[PDB]
């Protein structure tokens, strides 16, 4: 029903079609590039289908008034101009992340949303797994869960050779957010999820950072703690292997997530629960050992997010929410590893 | 035939105690106390056996001739004293962790040691667990692993209201470290032993630490690093529900355990592998998810551990990897409260 527009032929835009595709009220409407040489072929390796239009321009599908809705796979850095362009001619968005350089840039790409009255969404995925639902509860039984303490987050892949020196996101250029914007984007969103979505009282980065020549973060982990008691961490590098982790320690349960970012398989779901655990007289052995619950997810969760696009016409507010730990984060890397008070 | 004595009557005595006899090189041969009394009822209770000489008093426990060794489940605060004059009476040591109130302290308890040939080791159990030399196989082979980058650790467990009110763990004396010496302690051992026993370059401990009335640490944490990329961090709560676990990553190799420091069953422990993982060419699964490893135990970590302290037929000298595995992680444990109470300052291990 909705007609969805792809601008930018990124290889993520692979999967994304799919979503669109899988999701019953949406439909793959059109698609640009900066030459319809490579939209062309983007869109026949992708099964596109007939009446798809091809664009060689992002002017082009932004004047096409058959678009209702637009995709924004672009580098981090093409954000706030095409955002802004997109809105302005009155589209709704689904746009990646990081949403953009910095919450100054995505307030602009907000507020021109807002003015021009249209849908804007981040493109981080996993919170629309069904898994997501159960689980968000999961820690807000004050008695199965208790008092949230603290609360870790993980991820960091393997960058090899080819990525390390040509991928977009080592580009202070392009996605220069590298490692943070990339990875640990997902930790801080969780670090949020975890928190009922309310920003920390102040946020503080390990000293130990690694950016390259052009002084783009590789790896790089912060500590943020709402000061009442509650504290949480979070970690992404390019540099280790792949590890997907949400540690949630709370006053009467311990929640835990081996994947999170992209499940095992996209039909299922799982986490770990444990809630009055302890040992036995002697301490020789658990009581009552953790349990690991699962949730059946139909259709996958990028295919559950696009066909919750649909917002005819919270999003915008928790990526500035994240987008703004982002910088916090960023900031005290450079600024002398200081603690980054969120007002 | 290594004759064990225990000074204080501790409830953690008991568990150390069926460590002892399940040797089969070592034996109850005594046990102490401030009070006869209170020591009467141990040795009755836990069922020690007769030949067990029940000591009313602490010196008069090392005075005695026919007690080879001690374990010493002694509060923090009496172990640079009583640990000391045992040193000195020729009886070998097992100390419990952490070992001291700070590393100064902790010198002298080895110097006197080293002073009179005998062995002294500390209570942490869990690295004499088979499954631990397997840990240690994965982080060290570099090809399913590589080069370590973080090995994050934690440990925590919700006390009763009783405990943090009453515990000697609470209290800025006998074991007044807090969390950090009680919990705190494995996580920062899991960290060394993942980095080959090298302590980090400096340490900065984290915002929002939790002390009492007193200064005692209730929770806490920090980071660590090398100047390489090889970053950690430790947890540790007498406020949060139990739990424990140790997060090693590599550039090739991910490593997993949430029982590292108490075992789900004696019988038995599981680790969980990964190496080289990545998605399918759409990203919409895993290629092949982490690994779960079982290694048979036949014979519990404690008992493998005073298996192991139990020179006197030889003529070996003690054993100095011990004292040192336990000066580097009793050295790091007073620099995180070193930054908790100086600023946050990149306490520099230096």
């Amino acid at each position: 029903q909705i007609r969805i527009g792809v601008m930018g032929c990124a290889d993520i835009a692979r999967k994304v079609s799919r979503a669109i595709h899988l999701a019953p009220n949406a439909t793959i409407s059109g698609v640009a590039s900066r030459s319809l040489e490579k939209a062309k072929a983007f869109a026949t390796a992708n099964n596109y289908p007939e009446s798809t239009k091809i664009h060689g321009s992002y002017e082009s599908l932004l004047e096409d008034p058959e678009i209702d809705a637009l995709y924004v796979p672009l580098p981090t850095s093409l954000h706030v101009e095409w955002a802004i362009k997109a809105a302005e001619k009155g589209k709704h968005i689904l746009l990646e992340k990081p949403v953009a350089m910095n919450v100054t840039e995505f307030d602009k790409i907000v507020d021109a949303c807002e003015a021009n009255g249209v849908q804007i969404m981040d493109g981080t995925m996993w919170v629309h797994n069904p898994r997501t639902a159960l689980l968000k509860e999961f820690l807000s039984d004050s008695e199965r869960f208790g008092q949230l303490k603290t609360v870790q987050s993980c991820f960091s892949f393997a960058g090899d050779e080819d990525f390390l020196k040509n991928d977009i996101r080592v580009k202070p250029g392009l996605d220069g957010l590298g490692a943070l914007g990339d990875a640990g984007w997902y930790a801080i969103r969780a670090t949020l999820l975890a928190n009922n979505f309310e920003l920390p009282k102040t946020v503080t980065a390990f000293p130990g950072a690694v950016l390259n020549e052009a002084g783009v973060i590789l790896s790089c982990g912060a500590s943020l703690s709402w000061e009442d008691g509650r504290t949480a961490t979070i970690y992404c590098s390019f540099l280790a292997n792949l590890t997907m982790e949400i540690t949630a320690i709370g006053t009467k349960g311990t929640l835990r997530v081996h994947d999170f970012i992209i499940p095992y398989k996209e039909t299922e779901a799982s986490f770990t629960t444990s809630t009055k655990a302890w040992f036995n007289d002697l301490v020789t052995a658990w009581v009552s050992p953790p349990s690991e619950h699962t949730v059946k997810t139909e259709l996958p969760q990028e295919a559950c997010m696009v066909r919750e696009f649909a917002r005819l016409v919270y999003w915008p507010s928790i990526s500035r929410k994240t987008q703004l730990v982002v910088d916090a984060v960023k900031e005290s890397v450079d600024k002398n590893y200081q603690q980054i008070s969120l007002s």
